[PDB]
């Protein structure tokens, strides 16, 4: 059904550039840094459009303009998609590998591993210390499981293990995982994780989903549960979800105030009904949480100081290339 | 099984057109103007390189599975005589089409085709231009060859047409074109032509001597059918090679056959050394002008 909220510009060489033809060029801003500019001639009818996709260091500039014979250089088109652009002159990309160099760039943002955790909410739990202690699994608690996704043994696991431990057992024996959309999803099912004799702070559980961005709450009954119960450098948007028997999931959203909006909307009366259609919901639900949640404080200057970083280096590589394809050595 | 039109202009559309591909070009103080178009591509396992370098009379292709080379020796690599100091990129959105169409421009999509009535005996111009009736088994052949009808190729009461491989074809059939010294109004017609069909109801000998045409260098002899062809020692082999028992068979099969071989001929005499010096020039200012406006057009990109 619907897309996964990752940047929407990260898709554009893909659907609209790779494989067609297409210029990219180059050049140096004083203010914006490293250019890598994309544009694309395109006809239909005799609708002559442009479409001009401008790399910064902080964003990429996304436009389609028609264009009617009454022609633009590159230096003006870059004005047209990003006014701030000021600079002599493009360069032209003449290496024949710079477009997978390029994809590759753009869809940097786009995660295919997923790694979620899952904590059972006790009744009158309200601490750490009663969120991870846990060693029974309600029925409800098993069921919800066997809908979230499979149960796979960890011992030769060859999927994506989200730093479980794939061969000494060392994390538990097993826990659940699921191809998603064409993304992989582990999960860090706390009942699942090693139980430890004294430490009430269950560490073997705590280093795992503390790691987490996102995590799926289960209740099997309707208790209070907000971020500020768990202390962790990463953990950032929550998914409740409380199995009301009477077959209802009764589900919710928290997260700390840094992360905005995101993922599908919850319905009006808010209540799901064990089946696809809530698979899908809560699936898509976490990727959006993890995608929106990397806005905030925490990691919004990783993510920048990484962006900059590639450019450079995919910037120089494209420089490199062209030269020796003009004339390096000959 | 293909028309024999230079196989090196089908290629820039089959394969560059649409896909991501580099054209340069260059002035080279041997080859004049140049237009080189490079392909990388990547088959799964092994990655290949294409290349179609054009000179002012020949176009070059070659495919090399390569393993990462610069410019000039891709170039090198199709036309060892290469010897330029840098090539210069095209930067034109608009160019591909343009070069499409000056790769694709020595692919006749028109032909006009000359029927010549030989009458036992008949062995002049004048003769086998006076024919005016037209015989039951000519009849028989000229609502074979296409249809009747009312694409002009330049007229008289009725001719002959008929469509192949989207191109059209006009026939031009002396006896059905009008009747006026010597017939210089079907002269005018089947003259100016290139290829035509002599058909016989009997055997005769034909040559193309027996027609003063600087243009005409191939027949194709059809003989009530005893298929035989005739042509200037200037002419290479053409069409479909002809069958052990030389006849054919009245249908589907044969017409095929000939209007093929009819086309073929054509594109065969135009290797002609008549048709060189056309053929020269009209490459030539052709490329000259595609040059001027790959470079006018990509300077503007940039500079001037």
């Amino acid at each position: 059904k619907v897309k996964l909220e990752c940047n929407p510009t990260a898709r554009i060489y893909r659907k609209h550039f790779l494989g067609k033809e297409h210029f990219n060029y180059y050049s140096l801003d004083t203010a914006l840094g490293h250019l890598v500019f994309s544009l694309k001639y395109d006809v239909i009818g005799d609708q002559e459009h442009l479409r001009l996709l401008l790399r910064t260091k902080c964003r990429t500039y996304h436009d389609v303009i028609p264009i009617s014979c009454l022609f633009p250089n590159v230096v003006q088109m870059a004005k047209l998609v990003c006014e701030d652009v000021n600079v002599d002159r493009f360069y032209p990309v003449l290496y024949p590998k710079a477009s997978r160099l390029i994809v590759t760039f753009d869809e940097h943002v786009i995660s295919n591993n997923f790694k979620f955790g899952v904590i059972y909410q006790k009744l009158g739990q309200t601490s750490e210390e009663e969120l991870f202690s846990t060693n029974e699994e309600s029925p409800a608690f098993v069921e919800f499981l066997e809908f979230l996704g499979q149960k796979v043994k960890l011992q030769d696991f060859k999927g994506f293990r989200g730093g479980l431990d794939v061969t000494h057992g060392q994390t538990g024996t097993e826990s659940v995982y699921c191809n998603f959309r064409n993304k992989e999803i582990m999960f860090h099912v706390s009942t699942k994780l090693p139980y430890t004799e004294g430490d009430a702070q269950q560490l073997q559980r705590k280093r795992h989903i503390g790691n987490d961005i996102v995590a799926v709450v289960f209740q099997d009954e309707n208790t209070p549960f907000v971020p500020d119960m768990i202390a962790s450098n990463f953990l950032h948007a929550y998914v409740v979800v409380q199995a009301e028997g009477g077959p209802l999931y009764k589900v919710s959203v928290t997260a700390r105030d840094d992360v905005p909006f995101f993922g599908p909307p919850l319905p009006d009366p808010a209540v799901f009904r064990k089946g696809p259609e809530f698979q899908e919901f809560l699936l898509t639900k976490l990727i959006n949480a993890e995608y929106a949640c990397y806005k905030a404080e925490k990691f919004a200057k990783l993510e920048e100081r990484t962006r900059a970083a590639l450019l450079e280096t995919l910037y120089e590589e494209l420089h490199i290339h062209s030269q020796s394809m003009m004339g390096l050595g000959g």
